[PDB]
């Protein structure tokens, strides 16, 4: 069937849309080529609609069925709990889209009678009506990028807030626990950046002759078929579940997940969806299961040897045993045809890699540096282009989500995050005296409230003390960074070193947590380094839950 059907009504915006980076003294200090940074808007919607609209091809074989049974057998060991309205309400982001039924996210979090009453009626409707399609709003997503030698906006589809709260009640525990139980070490969201690096490295070193490849599926969500969504549900149904939960999952699958009507911001019928909606609770879990299922079966079909997979939603990386140069290439080609038959056609043609560092997965790659003792240490890094473009943007325009805080946390050990992100943002937080003001950011799709002054401990817990002493980065990494800066008009690293010294000093002067930031975060700036010892409060942080599952588009907030 067609992934989408359009009536012709436009995908409209529900407010003005900013698309250019403002000329701002603060952002200009970070990146000068402001015309190279842009944000996607609804104006490019019709271009994305054209790319995601096509008839799907799907042929299932024995390998597929064998893998499905193996997964369901593992899903059988799970017992998921039904969440109370209260718990589900507490999981709602303070700035989540307001309902069209007289209440907003604040009301849901406060458990106001109106919100809670409407939520119950939605739940009860789910238990009674097993077929009426549920409404969804389709919007053009606003994302920031750097021009290329442009990207059309992504399309986000989501149901009303009442429904989103009901999804949590029935499936929050499921999508938070089942992936791991079914996929084991192959489930990516269970790892922190350091654990992910450890898994990829260990997996690589375990092969007699490693060969790896990332596999980019062409617009994954639109490739998910009705059969994929029912197969996915047949997996969830193996969990021990409360009666109402089992029914809510059954109704939600047929009324929301397999597809439904699309309505624009103006209230006009835009068309219909018969594929994965990006904004429902099961998108991340469902995509990871679907991708893992097809890929695992595809490997057997292609005769790839000892396939180890790491999956995060639609992002897939595979590490296996080489059978020779020509053999690997032929087998990779058969792998791709197998996925295509499963309705997971390729975007960028996959290529076999024999150098672990040359493999990009989840937009990142493993690289190497050295700690104080001179010992080698693997860490996760990426092309800083997008992070830098977004940092500039978030500096000139106040944004709800601060990707820079999240990039600092996730890429703390990198050359660019240390010399540029930490320096730029701490310098600004000092100038405006807002070092103690908590900010919102996202980790694996989940929204978190974080205080900048807690970065030292957080970084220590997630990456270890070595994140504050890495030096002697690799030539390729250093060159990718420098090259990136020249392209975007970002002052050269030498300049950032100089700015860092001034920042560090100011931080120490203030003492307290502020001084701790100067000591650990900017120890790389001074030539006469300090002895960095374990931070007290670090071994006490409750980082339980930060890396459990993916919640992209799941409207999740963790307090
Ligand atoms: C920050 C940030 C990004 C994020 N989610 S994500 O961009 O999908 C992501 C980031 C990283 Cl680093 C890895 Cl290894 C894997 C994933 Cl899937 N969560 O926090
Ligand atoms: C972090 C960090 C900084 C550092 N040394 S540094 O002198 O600041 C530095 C490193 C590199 Cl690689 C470049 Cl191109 C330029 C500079 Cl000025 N080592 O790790």
């Amino acid at each position: 069937s067609m992934s989408y059907t359009w009536t012709g009504a436009l995908i409209t915006p529900c407010a003005a849309e900013e698309s250019k980076l403002p000329i701002n003294p603060l952002s200009n200090s970070l990146l000068r080529h402001h015309n190279m940074v842009y944000a996607t808007t609804s104006r490019s919607a019709s271009l994305r609609q054209k790319k995601v609209t096509f008839d799907r091809l799907q042929v299932l074989d024995d390998h597929y069925r064998d893998v499905l049974k193996e997964m369901k057998a593992k899903a059988s060991t799970v017992k998921a709990k039904l969440l109370s309205i209260e718990e589900a309400c507490k999981l709602t982001p303070p700035h989540s889209a307001k309902s069209k039924f007289g209440y907003g996210a604040k009301d849901v979090r406060n458990l106001s009678s109106r919100a809670v009453n409407h939520i119950r009626s939605v739940w009860e409707d789910l238990l009674e009506d097993t077929e009426t399609p549920i409404d969804t709003t389709i919007m053009a997503k606003s994302e920031v990028f750097c021009v290329q030698p442009r990207k059309p906006a992504r399309l986000i589809v989501f149901p009303d807030l009442g429904v989103r709260v009901c999804e949590k009640m029935a499936l929050y525990d499921v999508v938070s626990t089942l992936p791991q139980a079914v996929m084991g070490s192959s489930y990516g969201f269970q790892y922190s950046p350091k654990q992910r690096v450890e898994f990829l490295v260990n997996t690589w070193k375990s092969k007699k002759c490693p060969m790896g490849f990332s596999y980019d599926t062409r617009c994954f969500d639109s490739t998910v078929t009705e059969s994929d969504i029912r197969v996915e549900e047949s997996i969830y149904q193996c969990c021990d579940l409360a009666p109402e939960a089992r029914q809510a999952i059954r109704s939600l699958t047929e009324r929301l997940y397999i597809g439904g009507p699309l309505t624009n911001s103006k209230g006009q019928n835009c068309g219909y969806r018969r594929c994965r909606a990006s904004g429902v609770l099961t998108t991340s879990c469902g995509n990871t299961l679907t991708c893992y299922l097809k890929a695992t079966a595809a490997c057997r079909a292609a005769k790839l040897q000892d396939c180890t997979m790491l999956v995060n939603g639609d992002d897939l990386v595979v590490i296996c045993e080489s059978a020779g140069t020509q053999e690997d290439a032929a087998a990779l080609r058969a792998f791709t045809e197998a996925m295509t038959r499963y309705s997971a056609p390729p975007g960028d043609p996959p290529q076999p890699e024999y150098d672990l560092e040359l493999i990009t997965s989840c937009s990142s790659n493993v690289s190497v540096a050295h700690d104080a003792s001179g010992k080698r240490v693997y860490y996760l890094t990426r092309d800083p282009t997008t992070p830098l473009a977004r940092a500039a943007w978030e500096t000139a325009r106040h944004t709800p989500i601060n990707s820079w805080l999240g990039n600092i946390i996730m890429y703390a050990p990198t050359l660019w995050a240390r010399m540029i992100l930490m320096t730029h943002f701490f310098s600004i937080l000092l100038a405006q005296e807002q070092l103690e003001k908590a900010l919102d950011c996202q980790i694996y799709g989940a929204c978190y409230s974080i205080e900048p002054l807690d970065l030292p401990q957080i970084i220590e817990r997630l990456h270890g003390l070595s994140a504050f002493t890495l030096h002697s980065y690799s030539p390729g990494e250093i060159n990718r960074v420098a090259s990136c800066l020249r392209k975007l008009g970002v002052p050269p690293l030498r300049t950032w070193r100089h700015r860092a010294r001034s920042v560090r000093a100011k931080l120490l002067s203030q003492g307290g947590r502020a001084a701790t930031c100067g000591r650990y975060l900017f120890n790389w700036a001074v030539r006469t380094k300090l002895k960095l010892t374990p931070i007290p409060a670090a071994s006490q942080l409750d980082l339980s839950g930060w890396f459990v599952a993916g919640y992209s588009g799941g409207d999740i907030y963790h307090s």
